[PDB]
Protein backbone atom coordinates (compact mmCIF):
# COMPACT_ATOMS: atom_id res chain seq x y z
CA UNK A 1 0.00 0.00 0.00
CA UNK A 2 1.11 3.50 -0.64
CA UNK A 3 0.11 7.22 -0.68
CA UNK A 4 -1.69 7.08 -3.94
CA UNK A 5 -3.19 3.48 -3.88
CA UNK A 6 -4.80 5.09 -0.86
CA UNK A 7 -6.04 8.66 -2.05
CA UNK A 8 -7.10 6.20 -4.74
CA UNK A 9 -9.60 4.34 -2.17
CA UNK A 10 -10.44 7.63 -0.84
CA UNK A 11 -11.11 9.57 -3.15
CA UNK A 12 -12.59 7.02 -6.39
CA UNK A 13 -11.77 7.59 -9.67
CA UNK A 14 -14.76 9.60 -11.99
CA UNK A 15 -13.98 10.85 -15.68
CA UNK A 16 -16.57 13.40 -15.70
CA UNK A 17 -17.04 16.40 -13.58
CA UNK A 18 -19.08 15.87 -10.07
CA UNK A 19 -19.64 17.38 -6.75
CA UNK A 20 -17.46 16.55 -3.91
CA UNK A 21 -19.01 15.91 -0.47
CA UNK A 22 -18.96 20.01 0.32
CA UNK A 23 -20.84 19.81 -3.44
CA UNK A 24 -17.69 21.87 -5.13
CA UNK A 25 -17.02 20.64 -8.80
CA UNK A 26 -14.29 18.04 -8.99
CA UNK A 27 -12.59 15.58 -11.47
CA UNK A 28 -10.52 12.42 -11.56
CA UNK A 29 -9.10 11.37 -8.41
CA UNK A 30 -10.46 14.09 -5.88
CA UNK A 31 -9.13 16.80 -8.47
CA UNK A 32 -10.72 20.11 -7.38
CA UNK A 33 -11.79 22.51 -9.89
CA UNK A 34 -13.59 25.13 -8.19
CA UNK A 35 -15.38 26.19 -5.30
CA UNK A 36 -17.59 28.14 -7.50
CA UNK A 37 -21.39 27.36 -8.16
CA UNK A 38 -20.77 27.53 -12.07
CA UNK A 39 -20.59 24.37 -14.56
CA UNK A 40 -19.33 26.71 -16.84
CA UNK A 41 -16.56 28.06 -14.83
CA UNK A 42 -15.75 24.40 -13.59
CA UNK A 43 -15.62 23.42 -17.38
CA UNK A 44 -13.26 25.93 -17.95
CA UNK A 45 -11.03 25.87 -14.80
CA UNK A 46 -11.16 21.55 -16.40
CA UNK A 47 -9.84 22.64 -19.93
CA UNK A 48 -7.37 24.77 -18.35
CA UNK A 49 -5.70 22.45 -16.79
CA UNK A 50 -5.69 19.39 -18.95
CA UNK A 51 -4.70 21.66 -21.78
CA UNK A 52 -7.64 20.60 -24.08
CA UNK A 53 -11.72 21.23 -25.25
CA UNK A 54 -12.70 18.63 -23.14
CA UNK A 55 -16.68 18.90 -22.77
CA UNK A 56 -16.45 18.25 -18.61
CA UNK A 57 -15.25 14.63 -19.50
CA UNK A 58 -11.31 13.17 -19.61
CA UNK A 59 -9.41 10.15 -19.99
CA UNK A 60 -8.08 7.73 -17.42
CA UNK A 61 -4.34 9.32 -18.17
CA UNK A 62 -5.53 12.55 -17.90
CA UNK A 63 -7.61 11.95 -14.26
CA UNK A 64 -3.72 9.96 -13.35
CA UNK A 65 -2.12 12.72 -14.92
CA UNK A 66 -3.60 15.18 -12.46
CA UNK A 67 -3.56 12.84 -9.52
CA UNK A 68 0.34 12.88 -10.12
CA UNK A 69 0.51 16.24 -9.98
CA UNK A 70 -1.68 17.05 -7.08
CA UNK A 71 0.11 14.35 -4.74
CA UNK A 72 3.78 15.73 -5.66
CA UNK A 73 2.12 19.70 -5.07
CA UNK A 74 0.67 18.00 -1.45
CA UNK A 75 3.78 16.71 -0.42
CA UNK A 76 6.00 19.80 -1.76
CA UNK A 77 3.83 21.87 0.00
CA UNK A 78 4.05 19.99 3.22
CA UNK A 79 7.87 20.52 3.06
CA UNK A 80 7.09 24.19 2.46
CA UNK A 81 5.31 24.87 5.70
CA UNK A 82 6.93 25.64 8.38
CA UNK A 83 4.43 24.26 10.66
CA UNK A 84 3.91 20.95 8.86
CA UNK A 85 7.34 20.23 8.02
CA UNK A 86 8.72 19.20 11.06
CA UNK A 87 6.05 16.79 12.00
CA UNK A 88 6.25 15.23 8.52
CA UNK A 89 9.92 14.74 9.57
CA UNK A 90 9.22 13.29 12.71
CA UNK A 91 6.81 10.56 11.54
CA UNK A 92 7.66 7.26 10.55
CA UNK A 93 6.43 6.05 6.79
CA UNK A 94 2.53 5.28 6.99
CA UNK A 95 2.02 8.00 9.65
CA UNK A 96 3.80 10.13 6.49
CA UNK A 97 1.36 8.89 4.12
CA UNK A 98 -1.97 9.73 6.34
CA UNK A 99 -0.17 13.51 6.85
CA UNK A 100 -0.24 13.92 3.47
CA UNK A 101 -3.75 12.53 2.90
CA UNK A 102 -5.23 15.36 4.69
CA UNK A 103 -3.53 18.20 2.95
CA UNK A 104 -4.77 16.46 0.37
CA UNK A 105 -8.05 16.53 0.81
CA UNK A 106 -8.14 20.14 3.22
CA UNK A 107 -5.27 21.99 2.14
CA UNK A 108 -2.21 22.95 3.84
CA UNK A 109 -3.58 25.65 5.76
CA UNK A 110 -6.68 23.73 6.75
CA UNK A 111 -4.12 20.78 7.98
CA UNK A 112 -1.73 23.62 9.89
CA UNK A 113 -4.66 24.54 11.74
CA UNK A 114 -4.83 21.27 14.01
CA UNK A 115 -2.26 22.91 15.96
CA UNK A 116 -3.16 20.99 19.12
CA UNK A 117 -3.13 17.46 16.99
CA UNK A 118 0.32 17.97 15.44
CA UNK A 119 2.24 18.54 18.90
CA UNK A 120 0.75 15.14 19.69
CA UNK A 121 1.75 13.40 17.03
CA UNK A 122 4.95 15.24 16.95
CA UNK A 123 5.27 13.64 20.32
CA UNK A 124 4.12 10.37 19.61
CA UNK A 125 1.13 10.52 21.85
CA UNK A 126 -0.59 8.55 19.05
CA UNK A 127 -3.91 7.47 20.95
CA UNK A 128 -3.93 11.12 22.56
CA UNK A 129 -3.76 12.85 19.53
CA UNK A 130 -6.27 9.79 17.70
CA UNK A 131 -8.93 11.34 20.69
CA UNK A 132 -8.22 15.41 19.70
CA UNK A 133 -8.07 14.38 15.65
CA UNK A 134 -11.73 13.15 16.17
CA UNK A 135 -13.37 16.50 17.45
CA UNK A 136 -13.32 18.22 14.19
CA UNK A 137 -15.95 19.42 12.03
CA UNK A 138 -13.34 17.02 8.96
CA UNK A 139 -14.20 13.31 11.13
CA UNK A 140 -17.81 14.62 11.80
CA UNK A 141 -18.91 15.87 7.66
CA UNK A 142 -16.30 12.53 6.30
CA UNK A 143 -16.39 10.18 9.39
CA UNK A 144 -15.35 6.80 7.60
CA UNK A 145 -12.14 8.59 5.41
CA UNK A 146 -11.72 10.37 8.95
CA UNK A 147 -11.66 7.26 10.50
CA UNK A 148 -9.33 5.70 8.48
CA UNK A 149 -6.58 8.35 8.27
CA UNK A 150 -7.31 8.72 12.08
CA UNK A 151 -6.44 5.08 12.37
CA UNK A 152 -3.31 4.90 10.62
CA UNK A 153 -1.85 7.96 13.07
CA UNK A 154 -2.84 5.43 16.02
CA UNK A 155 -1.53 2.03 14.68
CA UNK A 156 1.53 3.21 12.42
CA UNK A 157 0.00 0.47 9.91
CA UNK A 158 -2.64 -0.09 6.90
CA UNK A 159 -5.26 -1.75 8.49
CA UNK A 160 -7.93 0.11 8.11
CA UNK A 161 -7.13 0.58 4.28
CA UNK A 162 -6.68 -3.87 4.20
CL1 LIG B 1 -3.88 22.21 -12.29
CL1 LIG C 1 -16.65 9.52 4.83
Amino acid sequence: MNIFEMLRIDEGLRLKIYKDTEGYYTIGIGHLLTKSPSLNAAKSELDKAIGRNTNGVITKDEAEKLFNQDVDAAVRGILRNAKLKPVYDSLDAVRRAALINMVFQMGETGVAGFTNSLAMLQQKRWDEAAVNLAKSRWYNQTPNRAKRVITTFRTGTWDAYK
